[PDB]
């Protein structure tokens, strides 16, 4: 895999009901900066409000960018 930080881009949207998620909609970039286990991604990226969010998510919902 890269190192973190590196850029992904959401294939799928991922929306649940977990606080500490991070949830996005369909090609959304997002940044990795944490790599939580084999399938889970902790990560941020800047919403349309301008506010960074934050959480994890599933890496299987996205591609590394180019």
């Amino acid at each position: 895999e890269p190192e973190v930080p590196f850029k992904v881009v959401a294939q799928f949207p991922y929306k649940s009901d977990y606080e500490d998620d991070l949830n996005f909609e369909k090609d959304q970039e997002i940044i990795v900066t944490s790599v939580e286990d084999a399938e889970w991604y902790f990560g941020e990226y800047q919403d349309s409000n301008g506010d960074v969010i934050e959480g994890i998510f599933p890496k299987s919902f996205v591609a590394v960018q180019g």
